[PDB]
């Protein structure tokens, strides 16, 4: 799996961690980071998917 970075770039997402992905993107900033649904849930107020795919967020 391969999840997108905020520097533009792209990152390999290991299954034996990294199994989500996160992309935050506004008109004010963007940014992309995450890996596991323990950690990406922790930002309440908004709901965390991921795609089976590689690069979705």
């Amino acid at each position: 799996l391969q999840c997108n970075t905020l520097d533009g770039g792209t990152e390999e997402c290991i299954p034996g961690i990294y199994n989500v992905c996160v992309h935050y993107k506004s008109e004010d900033e963007e940014y992309k980071s995450c890996g596991i649904q323990e950690e990406c849930e922790d930002a309440e107020g908004a709901t965390v998917l991921c795609c089976p795919e590689d690069l979705c967020n």
